[PDB]
């Protein structure tokens, strides 16, 4: 009940912001025919933007491990190109569809132009479970899939570039670089940039695999700390009183509570497809994961009881969605009681149950802002493959001595002027300066990097909540700087 | 009532012939594991073949002439690849789906093994009614469409080679043709193998046009001469005294009418999407074809009256459909008079209208052996793209001097043995191996390869029909051979 | 008369100064044969620079909104590429011929010598007057013409880069770029950097449209400050007293009369195709700009008379050609009335124009100087879009902590020394550092960039013309610099 085309639910996000800059594309637009066939002329622009533009359709076959024939279904979609290459992540679950790989996809480059990440979307989705499948029957086949999406221009380091998704980690992307660099890039001086989300021996990039958690903390921060909108909600600014629940212990999960948790925030909850998680006092992000590794499942940890009933509706300040779609429906949506949603994952709650969060006054940060610290990232790494070179090691001895130099400027400067009056006036850095004193290195570079654009990008948000009265309907407002930055380009390029 | 997805119908075919040869297959087979674990992996590579290997579905736009913006739909399938480059047309119509063209272009591989082509199936679809696009419109579209199927893969020389279906012509052919020489295949020799059922002068070859027709006349001729076949069905062998009624006065269906009338059957009836027309004297593909290109319709033809009714149900011999797909449906299929179903289009008939058919012992000679005329056809024009000649040209001086050497060395022999007392004995042609005396042209060539190629598979499916008594099911025969020949390829070709 | 050939007149330039510098490329070689047979290779490899290596000569179709059949023609020369790849705009004029395209090719190879930009010269033309061609026409025209350049290898990122000229703006490049990265390079992970001078949008960068007029800026500003050449002139360092005219109202002259304004110089006339206009007191660059924006004229200007008589004549400071070739030659050189003359176009001047102001004791600061702006900013956005990413995303954040930090640990440090004594002693940036405080922008790179390149090269220049007393002939102090750094490249190759 509340089942809505993913596709055409998000297309919904779309027209409604839209609607609302409409107006504002058009007086910008400054044509000979300034009558209102620009009016026509931008909805035509978006009528071209919504759709894909390719969309591949993979079938081919596997040898399983017990010598049989099996047949795996594939898809990966390219939405937009206004942006080369293509961005996008993989995920393997047997609920892929190509109506949701679309749909996926179209998020991805929204989400990119929120963000300010030069990427058209794209998105994955290879119909298996993985979790009945060997280690090698796997690798088989992320790697022929790799090779049948390189076969039609859709992997490759300036077209398409694939990232991790559901049940696929740096394990898989560093089979997909693999496969294409010993093959289809074997001359390609960026073949290793056909993929993110890979090990950091196979050039990933410092902290690409915690950085949605990174990233979904920034979000909340920024506004968490508003007023403005804390009020609106009856809440004192600052993580340290706050307590959340997060459905989905994975890559976005465990990282978002742990970076919570790391600012005295309280997850009071844990969930998963076998079962939830709690306790009032508190759930450890390091214990629950060893107990999660040990033991495979998060049901049964010690310091926590096995609560019975919805994750999406137990009680706490926010409430963080880090599992597949539309978890958070018209149904259950009155049921909540968080009154922030951190939409960490794709699209996990349903048109109307926006309508209903916003009549409940109760602030959905939208998942196309919230989550787009893992492209941040995995567009840093990329820039890393295509520069070859570690950031840091060409500069590290050559500002470390130019600091100091430069501190020893001041010093020799003051007891000129001072004298022997002064005696020596020693300038050494502070510990903070110190730990700079050579310059940014690549762990420095992705945290302030990452941080610098959750933190522009929510401010961008704020600013159009605010131009067009949308106050707790951030999604809208998001939408309309993806649309406002998407369509200056399709305008400005003939189209 | 009764139209079942397209794909499913056809794969029901094929599972339907799968069973029927499974144990040959497993018989043929002579591997160490004897046991019938040789029976799953025949079966396993059975799935395998019957779903499609690559599906592109695009979504780009077009600027109509009215100065306006509108975003058109199109698909590319390639289902096998046992075989390069894969083959099949493209089709322009509102009521392309990706399941439809997965179909066609499933229909198409079988359609190659039972006629011995060496491609593997394809077809397209762009989702548009021509009859509502102005000529410069429609080029943009074919071209744009060229392009977008370039860059992916799903057009090239040994890739997948296009050819016309419904609403495209080769005109549009000639389009494609232009885009890809002139961009893609700049350097590619073979650049103009890039497509079939080009003008002749883009590299086109004689008979491409009726080759269909031809191919239809030739299928039936080879059924309707068995008395074995005809005389089950109580008729007497033989043209001369038949009439039909054909569905669809198109490419297949105009030139289907023109060569049956050629040989003495008479056209009772011919019908169209605005309605039917009728005549128990008979109507002429001459006149007809005229007052169809000055008044762009059939209906108001002088020589013949305003068929009120079913044209799948007029009284005749043989019934012709050659529109589009399951118009003999359950309902109708009791009521068609007809003893000779010549399917001239793909798939023009449902499962269970066979199933009454078969019953009604009405005999369906079916659609992936009888329209194979115009594969057959088309691949001798890509035979002749990759030649760079013509057949004849660097023999027909030769030949013509060799023929009268031959013919001259009896003649001066038997005048040598019979002296002066037999005088000059002159050896000279008949009128015959005159207009044969340099060997054959291209025009030769295409009429006789047809020929060769529809008589040797009609008897491939008799002779089968024969080995597993299916009687007047043809449909199934002709699976049986298919799949035999597929199988063989993926059997002994690593899978 | 006066109109020799533009290839030549250049060759001329590039003669005079090969030999002033022929005995400095002999002493420095090394060679085993020392005997002056190195004076012979030396002249060889001059030889060898001077002409064009490739010329491409285009001819092809278009349809023109009436229908009918039109056949354009269009060139594109690489002169030199001794630097990969090639650099060079795109000229739409009906004046247009191969020998044009090849001088200005050459120009644009000793122009990137002076300036230091890494890339071989090069220059397009395609003879049309797009005052004639609907927007429709053009978009066509433009896109054919980067076809047919592809297809042979004359435009591609590591190949040849095109930029805007003549009639040509970001609307023309935009539609390059575009097509190239559509077709040819769908693949390319470089694809928009096929060409400069792009929509910021398309990949743009900061500053390129008004980049050549702040370059022009910044020449004169090297030269109108010296003194040694100032008091030759019998002129008082500085813009504030100065008046300037300038033929053209265009890209680069528009930008020049804009930044000579905002330094307190005088605008007195401004010139065009139809007509000049003037004024004494000066005319605004604002106000002249919307003018001619709503009127598409500078001919009726209110505050500024309809000055009859040549533009390149008024009384004026400074003469400022943006207006095509050899504009200033033997005839009216002698009437200028100008003391400075800044080339702003590409060879605005003849060979005895050049002789006349030597004697006329008229100082003319080269076009391979002058106008190299362009190129540099050019080269700043190749080099932006090969990076990926924006100056300064991955480092702003880290700068403004790190710099705070820095001034923080003086703070500290003077606190510790000068005890409870000092009190607090906060180091606070001033306003100039607090705009600096994170680093540079891709503005401030651009402005900075150029002005550190513009100003390098004029004392690279003047030291030049003084060791070999060419007083004011700069033309030829500029071509030794050229010369001896291209040389210098061809010696150590292989050749
Ligand atoms: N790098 C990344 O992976 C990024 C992912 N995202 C977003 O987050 C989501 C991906 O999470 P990843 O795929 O990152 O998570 P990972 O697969 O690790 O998440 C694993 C957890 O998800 C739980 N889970 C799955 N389905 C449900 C469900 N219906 N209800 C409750 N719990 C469930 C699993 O339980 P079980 O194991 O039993 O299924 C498991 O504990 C995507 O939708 C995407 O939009 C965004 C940016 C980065
Ligand atoms: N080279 C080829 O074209 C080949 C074609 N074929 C087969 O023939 C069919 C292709 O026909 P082409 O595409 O050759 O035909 P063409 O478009 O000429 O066929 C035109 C005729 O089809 C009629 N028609 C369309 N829809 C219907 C309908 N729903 N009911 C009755 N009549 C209808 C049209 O009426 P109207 O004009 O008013 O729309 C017109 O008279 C395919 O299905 C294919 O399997 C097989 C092999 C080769
Ligand atoms: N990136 C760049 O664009 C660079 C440009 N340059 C130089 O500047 C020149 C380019 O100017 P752009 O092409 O920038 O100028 P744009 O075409 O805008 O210049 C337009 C102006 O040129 C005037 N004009 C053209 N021909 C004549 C003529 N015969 N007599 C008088 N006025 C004339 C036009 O008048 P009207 O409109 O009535 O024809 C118009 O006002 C080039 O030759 C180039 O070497 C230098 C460096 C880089
Ligand atoms: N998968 C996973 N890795 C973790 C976790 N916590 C820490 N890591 C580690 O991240 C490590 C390197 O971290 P760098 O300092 O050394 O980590 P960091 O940037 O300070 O981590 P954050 O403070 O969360 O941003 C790796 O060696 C991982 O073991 C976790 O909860 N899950
Ligand atoms: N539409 C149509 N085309 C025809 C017909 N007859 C011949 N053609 C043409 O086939 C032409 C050249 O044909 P020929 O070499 O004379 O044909 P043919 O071998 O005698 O034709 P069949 O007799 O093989 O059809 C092409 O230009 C077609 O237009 C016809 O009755 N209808
Ligand atoms: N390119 C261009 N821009 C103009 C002109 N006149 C006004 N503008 C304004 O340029 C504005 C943005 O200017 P900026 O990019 O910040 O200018 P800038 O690079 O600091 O200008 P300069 O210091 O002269 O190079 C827009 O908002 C326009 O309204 C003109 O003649 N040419
Ligand atoms: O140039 C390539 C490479 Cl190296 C890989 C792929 Cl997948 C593609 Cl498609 C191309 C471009 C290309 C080709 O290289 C060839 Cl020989 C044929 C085609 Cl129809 C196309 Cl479009
Ligand atoms: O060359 C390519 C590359 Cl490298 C990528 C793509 Cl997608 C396409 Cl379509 C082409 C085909 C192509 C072209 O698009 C053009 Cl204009 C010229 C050539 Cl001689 C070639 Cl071979
Ligand atoms: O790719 C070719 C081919 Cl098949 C032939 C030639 Cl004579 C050349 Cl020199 C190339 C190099 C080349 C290319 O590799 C691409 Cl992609 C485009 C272009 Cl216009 C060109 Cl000239
Ligand atoms: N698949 C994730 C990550 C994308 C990426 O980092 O490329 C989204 O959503
Ligand atoms: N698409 C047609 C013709 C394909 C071809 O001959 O290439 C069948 O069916
Ligand atoms: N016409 C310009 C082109 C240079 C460029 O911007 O690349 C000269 O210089």
């Amino acid at each position: 009940e509340d089942d809505p085309n993913f596709f055409k639910m998000v297309e919904g996000f779309f027209d409604r912001g839209a609607s609302i800059v409409e107006d504002k594309l058009v007086e910008d637009l400054k044509t000979r025919e300034t009558e209102e066939q620009k009016r026509n002329r931008v909805r035509g622009i978006l009528r071209i933007i919504k759709p894909c533009n390719h969309v591949l359709s993979l079938s081919f076959p596997i040898r399983r491990d017990d010598g049989s024939w099996e047949v795996i279904e594939g898809y990966r979609a390219q939405h937009s190109q206004h942006r080369t290459p293509c961005k996008g992540g993989i995920r393997y679950s047997t609920d892929v569809s190509v109506d949701e790989v679309k749909a996926l996809a179209s998020l991805m480059t929204y989400k990119c132009a929120v963000v300010d990440v030069p990427f058209g979307g794209a998105k994955a989705g290879v119909k298996i479970n993985p979790k009945n499948y060997t280690d090698n029957e796997l690798e088989k086949i992320t790697r022929r899939f790799t090779m049948e999406l390189a076969k039609k221009g859709f992997i490759g380091p300036g077209v398409d570039v694939p990232a991790p998704d559901m049940s696929t980690g740096e394990r898989e992307m560093s089979w997909i670089a693999d496969t294409y660099a010993s093959t289809i890039g074997h001359y390609d001086i960026n073949a290793h940039a056909c993929v993110t989300g890979k090990p950091i021996s196979q050039g990933g990039i410092h902290g690409r695999i915690s950085a949605t958690g990174r990233g979904v903390f920034h979000g909340i921060e920024n506004f968490i700390n508003e007023a403005s909108y804390m009020s609106i909600l009856g809440m004192t600014p600052g993580f340290g009183d706050k307590t959340f629940a997060v459905q989905g212990f994975g890559n976005v999960g465990l990282h978002s509570m742990r970076y919570l948790h790391r600012f005295g925030a309280k997850c009071v909850a844990v969930g998963e497809s076998d079962g939830s998680i709690w306790n009032p006092d508190g759930i450890d992000p390091k214990e629950l994961e060893d107990f999660k590794l040990q033991h495979g499942t998060i049901l049964g940890f010690p310091k926590a009881k096995i609560y019975e009933g919805s994750i999406l509706e137990v009680d706490c300040d926010i409430l963080i969605p880090a599992a597949s779609e539309k978890q958070l429906t018209k149904s259950n949506a009155p049921r909540v009681k968080a009154k922030i949603i951190a939409e960490g994952a794709n699209g996990p709650t349903t048109p109307e149950a926006d309508k209903i969060f916003l009549e409940r006054n109760i602030m959905v940060i939208p998942d196309l802002y919230l989550n787009a610290g893992g492209v941040t990232v995995s567009y840093f790494e990329w820039l890393k493959n295509l520069n070859h070179v570690s950031y840091g090691r060409l500069t590290f001895k050559y500002e470390r001595d130019s600091n100091y130099h430069l501190l020893m400027s001041v010093q020799e400067s003051l007891e000129r002027k001072f004298g022997k009056h002064g005696g020596t006036i020693p300038i050494v850095p502070t510990a903070e300066f110190q730990d700079r004193i050579s310059g940014a290195s690549e762990k420095d570079i992705v945290h302030s990097g990452l941080a610098y654009t959750m933190e522009r990008s929510a401010r961008q948000i704020m600013r159009t909540a605010m131009k067009y009265n949308l106050g707790l309907d951030l999604r809208t407002a998001a939408y309309v700087n993806a649309i406002e930055k998407v369509f200056r380009v399709y305008n400005e390029a003939g189209v």
